[PDB]
């Protein structure tokens, strides 16, 4: 494990909880440089927010970074507090960030999270309760728009 | 199928207009498929917003707005050139059945045969426009090219 993991799931919890006071879905995430722990971005899913169908957590976090080179995603670990959707797979395969730790794979698990390992990413499940928690939460009260964030 | 040739030319029309304004001519559109109507189109806002995410196919569905899930099961995306793996996820996370591609003789990535393993149809109509469109930009600005997909 590395040493900015308890730093990055914080964050990243931090987003999903900010994002649930906003009234949206509690997945927050962030993306940490590897090397000396500054972070490049954060963010939580943005359905809600700003209506918007492709800023999930992941993709939240990353467009929050702005446009890095492609050295810079080489050596970061990007956090999220719940296992990516194939869309956010993508993201992490396309832009080669090696290490993904995740939150929880207990209240929405993809296919995205083994072809992670299949392509050759790191993929670090941690099973944070605070994260399943909030996540079990806004599924049970708001399950109509929890169907909508996976396209179902 | 019947929509292929608009949806084509949508999604060209696009990629030539975000070209016009100094980005990456990369456009696309949604088309449902009964009837042929537009849900959505747009092309690649990297250099227009300074965005690292809003590839043609993210900024076509940004622009269709929240979907009911079952809208996007009988739809069509199309897009200018063979897309990367992040918009091959958001087509495999909307469950959208079929892409057409214009070419993807400029690029091509793993993810056009990961959309067929997952069980989606690809469809690559070797467009001339869109390949044209392309090399220019390459071309042009091979530098901005590498930086994005090196
Ligand atoms: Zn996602
Ligand atoms: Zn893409």
């Amino acid at each position: 494990a590395s040493k900015w993991d308890q730093k990055g799931m914080d964050i990243a919890y931090e987003e999903a909880a900010l994002g649930y006071k906003e009234g949206g879905v509690p997945i927050g995430g962030c993306l940490i440089n590897n090397k000396d722990g500054s972070v490049l971005g954060r963010g939580h899913n943005m359905r809600f927010q700003k209506g918007s169908a492709t800023l999930h957590g992941e993709i939240s976090t990353l467009e929050n970074c702005g446009r890095l080179e492609g050295k810079v995603y080489k050596d970061t670990t990007l956090y999220t507090t719940l296992s990516p959707c194939d869309m956010c797979t993508g993201a992490i395969i396309w832009y080669g960030i090696p290490r993904c730790v995740v939150g929880e794979n207990v209240n929405f698990k993809s296919k995205g999270e083994k072809y992670l390992q299949t392509r050759g990413h790191e993929v670090v499940v941690v099973d944070d309760e605070r994260c399943k928690k909030i996540m079990k939460q806004f599924i049970d009260e708001r399950p109509q728009d929890w169907f909508e964030d996976i396209g179902e």
